[PDB]
């Protein structure tokens, strides 16, 4: 997260760090709680990924520091990706992971809410972006959770700023003009959690952008209303 700052114990119960295993042990990228044996997340950060057997789930997290060896996870039983996903920069960069174990709920770990199909329409003003990733291009993973609140962007405007890409409305850009707040490397997969009505909602996942928080640059999102009834085909299977 650039131009962040740290977030307290507890802001983003959702939020979790995913680790992959191979060839060492190391944050890969952010997610959310959805389900009690679900988290949703980027497409785009299984790319090599060859087996669930690798990753670990951790929630509850704080600080990187509070993972060593001894520290509890959920193993991932399936890796669920868009099947119309081909890149992040084309949308679909949505994916799933089934949890081996159920996730206990309580005021270090619990879901998000899903926006509403209704609320598709609403305008979101209180959005924050989370995770660990680098504060700048060359940087390195941090060890405590940062926040950033960023504006929403319209499409029409989000596609101005992305002239070569095809912005769809499956797609949704979030950064101030001037820029200076945004994600950057290791926050996508993450949450854009936006307050409305007293409750947050999982309005987008970190996925792409040209460089971290430039002028006129705006963070793309996976549109999660967008997408609500995919997450339901998925994990309400009969
Ligand atoms: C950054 C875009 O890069 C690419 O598309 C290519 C180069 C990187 C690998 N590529 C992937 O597709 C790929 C595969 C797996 C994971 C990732 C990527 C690339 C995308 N990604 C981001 O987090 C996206 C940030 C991002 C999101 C928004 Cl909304 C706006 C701007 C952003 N950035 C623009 N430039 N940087 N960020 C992951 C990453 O890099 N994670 C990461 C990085 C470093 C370490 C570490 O431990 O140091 C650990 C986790 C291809």
């Amino acid at each position: 997260i650039v131009g962040g700052t740290a977030s307290v114990r507890g802001e983003w119960p959702w939020q979790v760090t995913l680790h992959t295993t191979s060839p060492t042990q190391r944050h890969l990228c952010g997610g959310s709680i959805i389900g009690n044996q679900w988290i949703l997340t980027a497409a785009h950060c299984f790319y090599g990924v060859e087996s669930p057997k690798i990753l670990r789930v951790y929630s509850g997290i704080l600080n990187q520091s509070e993972i060593k060896e001894d520290t509890s996870f959920f193993g991932v039983q399936e890796i669920i990706i868009h099947d119309q996903y081909k890149m992040a920069e084309s949308g679909y960069d949505i994916a799933l992971l089934k949890l081996e174990t159920t996730v206990g709920y309580g005021d270090s770990q619990r879901p998000i809410c899903l926006p509403s199909k209704g609320d598709r329409n609403v305008i979101y003003t209180d959005c924050w972006v989370t995770g660990w990733g680098y504060r700048k291009l060359r940087d390195k993973i941090q060890n405590t959770l940062q926040k950033a609140k960023i504006p929403l962007v319209t499409n029409e405007e989000c596609q101005k700023r992305y002239r070569g890409h095809k912005i769809t409305h499956k797609m949704i850009c979030a950064g101030y003009r001037e820029g200076g707040k945004d994600a950057c490397k290791g926050d996508s997969g993450g949450p854009l959690s936006c307050k409305h009505n007293e409750v947050w909602h999982l309005v987008g996942i970190t996925s792409w952008g040209e460089g971290c928080a430039q002028r006129e640059r705006p963070g793309v999102y996976t549109n999660v209303v967008e997408y609500v009834d995919w997450i339901l085909e998925k994990t309400q299977a009969v």
